């Protein structure tokens, strides 16, 4: 149970890697004692970790149902505007901060300090966002509604605001009937506000996400894919 | 006129340009706030763009004071000065500030505390006073800083219409230097000091930083020049 509940699950589940499908054959936890100080390498990875997630976002994003009942252009637009989030929330979940491993959704695992000269400091924050996301200690079909509601949120240009927003509503409700589910002792909503709590914070992250993309541009040794660039500039607010 | 006269028209113009110690301004100085880190306010970030847009038009009347810059075309004065304001803004407000005190000091005479420039400059303002110590070791005297600065402003940039006559003026101001620093007593303090470039190089750098974040915070419009600045900057654009 119950049927949204189960997709979103399922969705989420078939959206990143098995735990016996992990790819250690790249993890190393020494590295140093030098810099990039950024290398190309580091930028070419980061930006490949960026892109890798985008197919599988947007498979995701299908299996959402009502997602694909939503006009072509709004789909477009929420999984765009919601790219960097759900790239950091669904990072975040996946990790583990305790050891400062990574874990990318192509199975791939990194150690922070192989990460370190791509993402810069962005990796501190994201990894503090997953430790304090870890200690919630949210379950599967919590997590499932969490980051559908990153992907499924108002927007600006939205065709449809208002279906978009019913959409929204049934999962925001699977959510609290599914945190409530788990009854004795909490049943709080105080847990939920904590989890919902997770959405501001993580939008502060994204603006340090598009803040190194902005620092990486300016530098200029390797131009971004074309469709992060194009997340970049159609999400930047601003002639 | 008819002593020293392109150099002494650069110093009345880099002095002109100033406060003098007489004219500091601490109407609005505090040796001790307590800001909360990390976030800013309208406050905050409506007098760091007033900071800049101050900053550029003053800069615009010393350069008018260069002999031969206000004969250049509209145009390319324009492109000079929007160019060089980032390196300009930062390298003299690093020549006048007092960072064993945590002091900032721009043109119009206004000090601040580092305490007081952390919410709207970030770090940004800790990595300039720490420019200004680095300078201030290299032992710059005014008249080599007057052309230093006016230097920084003439020089090749993509896009003018007269490139030989800014090449010009830059021989005519480098020869001025030169005569300058035979005329006071291998890798020399100007070798030193382009050794310093790099540090300038990062802070402006930080600088376009700074003001794509706020820009993305949008608490208040930027001015239109500083704006036009930081887009015409930008490579990719
Ligand atoms: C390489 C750095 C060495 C340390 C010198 C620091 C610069 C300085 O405080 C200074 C000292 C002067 O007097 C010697 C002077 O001329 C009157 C001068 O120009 C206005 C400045 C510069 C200035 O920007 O102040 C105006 C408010
Ligand atoms: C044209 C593309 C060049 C990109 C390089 C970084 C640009 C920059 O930091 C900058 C931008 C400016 O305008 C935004 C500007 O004028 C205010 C300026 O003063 C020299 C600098 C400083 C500078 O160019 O030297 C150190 C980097
Ligand atoms: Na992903």
């Amino acid at each position: 149970p119950a049927n949204l509940l189960t997709s979103l699950v399922r969705a989420h589940l078939d959206s990143g890697p098995s735990t016996a499908k992990l790819d250690y054959s790249k993890f190393q936890e020494l590295v140093l004692p030098h810099f990039g100080k950024e290398d190309a390498g580091d930028v070419q990875q980061f930006y490949d970790l960026l892109s890798g997630s985008l197919e599988v976002i947007r498979k995701w994003a299908e299996k959402i149902p009502g997602f694909a009942e939503l006009s072509p252009a709004d789909q477009d637009l929420l999984l765009e505007s919601a790219f960097l989030e759900l790239f950091i929330l669904r990072l975040a979940y996946r990790s583990k901060p305790g050891e400062g491993k990574l874990i990318f959704c192509s199975g791939l695992v990194l150690h922070r300090l192989q990460c370190a000269r791509g993402f810069g400091d962005w990796i501190d924050s994201i990894l503090a966002f997953s430790r304090s996301l870890h200690s919630l200690l949210v379950d599967v079909p919590a997590f499932a509604c969490l980051s559908a509601l990153v992907l499924i949120t108002d927007r600006h240009g939205l065709q449809e605001p208002r279906r978009v927003e019913e959409l929204q509503n049934r999962i925001a409700s699977c959510l609290k009937e599914h945190v409530a589910a788990v009854a004795g002792e909490p049943q709080p909503a105080s847990c939920l506000s904590r989890l919902l709590g997770k959405l501001p914070e993580l939008r502060t992250l994204c603006t340090q996400g598009l803040q190194r993309i902005f620092y990486l541009k300016l530098e200029d040794l390797v131009p971004p894919p074309p469709i992060i660039d194009k997340i970049f500039m159609d999400t930047l607010p601003f002639e």
